[PDB]
């Protein structure tokens, strides 16, 4: 071989040349995940915007509207489709980028239901249904409600990317980012498998029309419906070496817009800002074998919905689906759900935790780890620091449960005993410095927890690093823009 | 106590022990800056949110009420005050986060003007005063901007700070921070002296009520009105070792909300973007002696406006005030006014600038030092990092200049033709690794500018490092968590039991 005299010792790989083996967890367990690794040369792409993004996915096929909206055959032959650059899924059909005035104006907000801007929409909606006009009891309907359904449902159509079988979805270099929308893997009548993400910056999946549901809580809450990747109907999923984050639109940015005080609630607290994000990837449904490892994941309130309900059933609360492994992750400034787990058996080894309890900070922890409705954490040498004013951290702070006595007796009927143990286990935590149990917090945070009867090592191989320098080692090498040098 | 720049970052003191020692620069000359240091025990206070500050600095005469105002007597008093983890400025007397909802609410937006929104008051707003429905042939006015100007207000009142007379305000560890507001060195009805401030991190002044101003710069602008520090009042002031930013709100997320092309101008430009912030330290008036030293300055568009006016006056364009001396500093990600300069006797040496022109950037560069209105400018090794896809960065993207001589010569029958020139000098600025000719590039911005008659060698002593190492030193040893240790964890009554 040949090293050139002026040649850098230290550069990291060129930029477009990773590939899609190394799957590790539950993603590699029983069959191996690959990807598009194989792809023909005519299914080797390179794409710069949306609608490139979408002829790949969909093997020039794809009638892209003037909407931006898609119709098609989703392509199930191996892929491999390298991001280049900025795509910003929040443009039409002529890739220019939607505004929520468009949105409205492009829509029935306008068409059927006069709106002249999003602003006015906006004004009209918050005097219909705040709480001292509304109140608590129902949820929200009426012209405005329909106006912004209309401007959603448009959105929707826009921002959300429907993702097939046997796709590798590979950033080039340092700069690679896919901005405002939402990977779907899979839908109830498409469930796919074999997907591979890697070196890529997810941002602020940001959903212009959130609604008020004002009986969410008891007291109300805003909601929006867009994940950065969404993993509901689909099987063998690598999620490796991305970052995600709310982007340059974090949460406090966008505070209640309520000032009433009523029923002993101040609706001008931070319960009740307007939320324009949802989850970071949210694993539900028949979502299963996914591993998300090397990632950075900072700067947003609610990161890891892993099942979507208490309620046990084959769809949506099945104890045999739902087995995520989370491994040298860093789960920075995250407020909570990091992760939730309900039904699942999942297993978080060798990731960095750091954020403060602060209260007035960007993104104040709130919880860390929730066992929740028969969910099976399992928890390996991972590192914790938290900061906060008045007292040390304590393990409570880390790990919590959520569990229903009722919901684990109708879970019984459906699946068997073992199956609906809602169990914890933690080995090597490392909080702020010194030995943390965060068993012993689950146990005080719930009595219904229970013995566990799984461990990962009965289903695939892995290495525990030790914790010792893991925080320096997981910040020098996690996330985008570590695999590939810049283009 | 003295902590070397170039000192182990393992010696740095005990969290909460940093005293207001070391002024250097033009806050070091005549009666050199202290700050509270020598205050009385009863003068020692450690503040962990606004109602403490405000109480330190009032020496516990502030009636803070109900909405966060203040009434009450600022302390003339030496004092030191140590600043315990986050403190929001933008919150009410109870501590309650402010939202504009509850500005529009708890104003006269809504007792007068009758909005019940600020969703309503922002619509009528951008209905009545948008480019094609006001023109640009006159300033804003009526009921919106009424309401917007009673909602400004409050939000003034609550997240300006007054600093009296001989005060240190000094970061704990190294996280102790400052929010969403304005420390204002002096007020027009008491100025003040001999100010020191380090070891804080100071994010995002942000102004929830920026005014639309159709006639500024002809096309329009808006503008907002909060700095993390205004000094327009205070003499003999050190700010070291401290952190500024636009924190998490980067004006990014804050485009036009125009959509509309008036007399040839399309009014969704950048140059129409909702503006949030102000300045990062601005000096303007009477504010003099001023140093900021080794700090981290990032992320944000307009950092220092060092006098606020071409009009020349003892008032507000006075060329025996500002003297105000940057070295040692990290001017990282600003996009411009690094710093812009009228009138006064400023300094920059030995500071970092890091940044890029890439247009897709936060804060794309957009210029450097600015020589404005008799401005006289002296620098000296300073280190240039300006990055772009486009082209390579030059000279003239790193110092220009805005002279007028018809206000050359109103000058100078106010004060005096020596004091009205605009000058500027360089020595030892690098570029990209070579060598710049900053003087060369002013030259070319304005024929006007004129011979240097001052130096700063004559006004205090002061070493230039050297280039080569410089950017490696300041990123290491820049801003704020670099003077103390991090705080000991707080005790639980539990460890006393056994
Ligand atoms: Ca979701
Ligand atoms: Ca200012």
């Amino acid at each position: 071989m040949d090293i050139g005299i002026n040649s850098d010792p230290n550069s990291a790989a060129p930029a477009g040349s990773i590939d899609s083996l190394g799957a590790t967890g539950w993603a590699s367990h029983g069959t191996p995940t690959t990807g598009g690794q194989g792809a023909a040369a005519e299914r080797t792409y390179t794409v710069a915007n949306r609608n490139e993004l979408i002829q790949a996915l969909y093997g020039n096929t794809a009638v892209i509207a003037p909407d931006g909206s898609v119709q098609g055959t989703p392509d199930k032959a191996p892929k491999v489709i390298r991001i280049r650059g900025t795509i910003d899924l929040n443009v039409d059909g002529q890739l220019r980028p939607y505004t929520p005035d468009r949105y409205v104006a492009g829509s029935c907000a306008s068409s059927v239901h006069g709106y002249a801007s999003q602003a006015s929409l906006w004004s009209d909606y918050l005097a219909a249904y705040r709480p001292g006009a509304w109140g608590n009891a129902r949820t929200v309907s009426g012209k405005p409600e329909d106006a912004r359904a209309c401007a959603a449902e448009l959105q929707r159509r826009v921002v959300t990317i429907s993702v097939p079988d046997n796709t590798s979805l590979l950033g080039i270099g340092t700069d690679a980012k896919i901005l405002h929308g939402n990977l779907m893997l899979g839908t109830p009548d498409a469930p796919v498998a074999n997907i591979v993400i890697r070196n890529i910056t997810f941002e602020d999946a940001f959903d212009d029309f959130p609604q008020w549901d004002p009986t969410d809580s008891s007291d109300g809450r805003w909601n929006s419906e867009y994940d950065l990747i969404s993993v509901a109907h689909a099987s063998h999923v690598w999620i490796d070496h991305n970052t995600f984050s709310d982007g340059d639109r974090h949460d406090h940015a966008f505070p209640s817009v309520w000032h009433e005080t009523v029923h002993g609630t101040d609706y001008s607290g931070g319960d009740f800002k307007v939320q324009h994000h949802d989850g970071l990837v949210d694993v539900t449904r028949h979502g299963n074998y996914v591993t998300l490892s090397n990632n950075h994941f900072h700067d947003h309130d609610k990161a890891f919905l892993i099942g979507g309900t208490d309620v046990p059933g084959a769809d949506s609360g099945n104890p045999r689906m739902l087995k995520v492994t989370f491994h040298g992750n860093h789960f920075q400034n995250l407020r909570q759900r990091q992760a939730r787990v309900r039904y699942g058996m999942v297993h978080l080894y060798n990731n960095y935790y750091e954020n403060t309890r602060d209260a007035s900070a960007d993104y104040p922890w709130l919880a860390g780890m929730t066992l929740g409705q028969s969910g099976k954490v399992h928890a390996e040498n991972n590192v914790v620091s938290l900061a906060g004013p008045d007292r040390p951290a304590r393990p409570a702070d880390v790990a919590n449960a959520r569990i229903s006595a009722a919901r684990t007796q109708d879970c019984a009927a459906l699946f068997s005993a073992s199956e609906c143990a809602s169990t914890f286990y933690d080995s090597g935590t490392v909080l702020n410095g010194g030995p943390a149990d965060l068993t012993a917090a689950v146990r005080w945070s719930s009595a219904l927890a229970a013995a566990p009867a799984w461990k990962p090592s009965d289903f695939y191989d892995y290495t525990l690093e030790d914790t010792a320098d893991l925080a320096a080692r997981i910040t020098a090498r996690a996330g985008a823009g570590k695999l590939e040098g810049p283009a």
